[PDB]
């Protein structure tokens, strides 16, 4: 039924059934945040710049008070202007509900205020001044249609609202839900999208995502032409074009094939007995067969993460790693953790864990390091294999771990509510504020929630440490790189001592394309957007760059910095402005 050449078929982004289209619900559906709701400004990792999207510009009143001016054209899909009240509303709702976009804003933002119809003002909290979070929450604030949400709240609990009626859906992005059922989710373009004159219309009229049960079935679909825009783990992906001559590609045409997405962790629930012991978590770190698993199970699509949680694939981040502490701690040339069952057993022995007759460790207090599961979603075959290789090694050191692979939604439920034992999951990636972002996401108790309550915002492992809080509250009280640095280095000491969870590998930014119906995909040859994976939070510009094969169109002129004749503002220009307002 869908017009094939006017539709982008997608894979690897939606796993399990659709849920809601409500970022305030416990779970929501792929596409909701990506395409339905846009921010004031879109961070562009590729260029280290910011696209003014819903906002046309900012002004620092002073260094702690930022005003953001909404484009006059910015307008919800129902014709109601997007206004400052929508910005205030979205954030206040998140604080009230304990869930929603911009979780944690109130920790570092003193107030968000609508100073006029199209003018929002954000003010940094000065007690725990943090310029990075001040900028992050404000520039990337996503408004929500207050006039919509208020009426829902009159009628039911917000957290229960589904938002699944297409004709009632009210969005800021260029797409909204068209149709769904147990086997597919489909979005349709908003042809009179407010952003049409500034940004153009995205070329696909439809985004469709057939719900595949597992990797092999999605891959088969991709091999046969049925997926244009894929975000999948695929084994030996190069074979698709090198051997099978299919019209498909990836970012790179040779080894890594994928750019990095972020840091994949073996998360260890700190609230469970045994797993609550830093010694046990440290022993787990030495028992991960990093290289063999990344080579065999991950196909070299990504490499071992540094234990500082800093993504050292990028030269600019390396200054934030205390290499002398890491090398001294782990005895390796760059300070990575070696796979070493001897050390793993040694750590366990020197903490007084002793194998019982069944081979499973018991601690000096009688805690058995056993039955635990390590879990990832069913059908995520790369992660499943990695789980099996990890679980085998843990068992041999007397930590009784078995794999379990439930439906994505079940897995997500246990992850977010902190009822898992071990999992592999994601965290965050390269960003203007990186390494801060990952410490904030993984280690900060203030973004967690009690066991049994959902968090998407951070610290699934329920790590609890007041010192980290204090260091995050201090790390960017001034813009002096050296101050960040020292806070980062101290957090690193704490990480090596507590091993809150294990940074294991750099996740791949899964991204594959077919040129059968759509061309001008972003790639190393055509590096127009650096987050093109269909599931990425920041995927949307990809849809403005591709063209129908039957009608090639040039790359949008708004891409590129201001000095290149685009509309994007360098991060350096924003800090220059911040500085200048001091
Ligand atoms: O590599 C693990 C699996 O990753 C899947 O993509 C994930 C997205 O759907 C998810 O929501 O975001 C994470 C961030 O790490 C992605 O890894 C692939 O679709 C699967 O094929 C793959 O096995
Ligand atoms: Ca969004």
């Amino acid at each position: 039924s869908l017009p094939r050449e006017d539709t982008v078929y997608i894979g690897g982004a939606l796993w399990g059934p659709a849920t809601t289209w409500n970022l305030y619900a416990p779970q929501s559906t792929w596409g909701t945040d990506q395409f339905m709701y846009l921010p004031a400004f879109q961070y562009d990792l590729g260029r280290d710049a910011w696209i003014p999207v819903i906002a046309e510009r900012y002004e620092f009143v002073d260094d702690k008070t930022l005003r953001i001016y909404i484009r006059p054209e910015a307008r919800w899909s129902d014709g109601v202007p997007i206004t400052a009240d929508d910005f205030v509303y979205a954030l206040e709702l998140t604080k009230e509900l304990g869930i929603g976009p911009g979780g944690g804003w109130d920790t570092y933002i003193e107030y968000v205020k609508a100073v006029d119809t199209k003018v929002v003002e954000f003010k940094a909290k000065e007690e725990n001044l943090n310029y990075f979070q001040f900028l992050s929450y404000s520039l990337g604030a996503q408004p929500m249609p207050k006039h919509v949400y208020e009426r829902i709240r009159a009628q039911m609990n917000i957290k229960d609202w589904i938002n699944d009626k297409p004709e009632e859906q009210v969005v800021s992005g260029p797409y909204k839900l068209y149709y769904y059922d147990p086997n597919i989710v489909v979005y349709q373009r908003v042809d009179d999208w407010w952003g049409k004159d500034i940004f153009g219309l995205p070329r696909p009229k439809y985004l469709a995502h057939v719900i595949y049960k597992d990797n092999p079935s999605a891959s088969l679909a991709f091999e046969r032409g049925d997926i244009d825009w894929n975000g999948l783990f695929i084994p030996s992906v190069w074979e698709l074009w090198e051997k099978k001559g299919l019209p498909v590609g990836t970012w790179y045409k040779k080894e890594p094939y994928f750019i990095p997405d972020g840091v994949g962790f073996v998360y260890v629930n700190n609230t469970k007995p045994g797993l609550s012991d830093p010694a046990v978590r440290k022993a787990i770190a030495y028992a991960i067969p990093y290289n063999e698993m990344l080579k065999k199970a991950y196909f070299g699509y990504g490499s071992q993460a540094h234990p500082s949680m800093v993504i050292d694939l990028f030269e600019p981040y390396k200054q934030y790693i205390d290499y002398e502490l890491a090398k001294k701690t782990f005895g390796t040339e760059d300070g990575r953790i070696p796979f070493d069952l001897d050390m793993a057993n040694k750590i366990l022995d020197e903490a007084g864990y002793k194998k019982g007759p069944d081979g499973v460790r018991v601690g000096p207090d009688g805690t058995k390091l056993g039955p635990y599961t390590i879990s990832v979603p069913y059908g995520w075959t790369d992660w499943m294999m990695m789980c099996e290789m990890i679980a085998k090694n843990l068992r041999s050191i007397g930590i009784d771990v078995k794999t379990e692979f439930p439906d994505f939604s079940v897995w997500a439920d246990r992850m977010t509510k902190g009822t898992f034992d071990l999992i592999i999951s994601w965290s965050v990636g390269p960003s203007f504020d990186h390494p801060f972002n990952i410490y904030r996401f993984v280690l900060d108790k203030r973004l967690s929630k009690p066991v049994g309550e959902v968090t998407w915002a951070g610290d699934w492992e329920r790590y609890d440490n007041d010192e980290v809080v204090e260091l995050l509250d201090k790390a960017v009280s001034t813009l002096d790189p050296e101050v960040r640095k020292q806070a980062y280095f101290r957090i690193q000491q704490i990480i090596y001592r507590d091993m809150p969870s294990i940074p294991a590998f750099y996740t791949a930014h899964w991204y594959e394309y077919s040129t059968k119906y759509w061309i001008n995909w972003p790639s190393e040859d055509n590096p127009a957007w650096f987050r093109p994976s269909p599931w990425h939070a920041d995927a949307w510009p990809t849809l403005f760059i591709i063209s129908k094969k039957s009608d090639p169109q040039p790359v949008p002129s708004w891409l590129g910095t201001v000095d290149e004749g685009g509309i994007e503002i360098p991060t350096a220009k924003i800090f220059e402005d911040l500085q200048k307002a001091t």
